[PDB]
Protein backbone atom coordinates (compact mmCIF):
# COMPACT_ATOMS: atom_id res chain seq x y z
CA UNK A 1 0.00 0.00 0.00
CA UNK A 2 1.10 3.65 -0.37
CA UNK A 3 0.48 4.84 3.24
CA UNK A 4 2.43 8.04 2.34
CA UNK A 5 0.01 10.48 0.63
CA UNK A 6 -2.24 10.33 3.74
CA UNK A 7 0.67 11.62 5.87
CA UNK A 8 1.35 14.39 3.31
CA UNK A 9 -2.30 15.59 3.52
CA UNK A 10 -1.95 15.59 7.34
CA UNK A 11 0.69 18.38 7.33
CA UNK A 12 -0.29 19.93 3.95
CA UNK A 13 -3.91 20.66 4.99
CA UNK A 14 -2.73 21.82 8.46
CA UNK A 15 -0.18 24.32 7.06
CA UNK A 16 -2.63 25.36 4.29
CA UNK A 17 -5.46 25.93 6.84
CA UNK A 18 -3.25 28.24 8.96
CA UNK A 19 -2.39 30.33 5.86
CA UNK A 20 -6.11 30.39 4.86
CA UNK A 21 -6.99 32.13 8.17
CA UNK A 22 -4.09 34.60 7.68
CA UNK A 23 -5.17 35.37 4.08
CA UNK A 24 -8.93 35.48 4.84
CA UNK A 25 -8.24 37.75 7.86
CA UNK A 26 -6.82 40.46 5.52
CA UNK A 27 -8.97 39.66 2.43
CA UNK A 28 -12.42 40.95 3.53
CA UNK A 29 -12.75 44.56 2.28
CA UNK A 30 -16.47 44.36 1.33
CA UNK A 31 -18.92 41.62 2.45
Amino acid sequence: SGSWLRDIWDWICEVLSDFKTWLKAKLMPQL
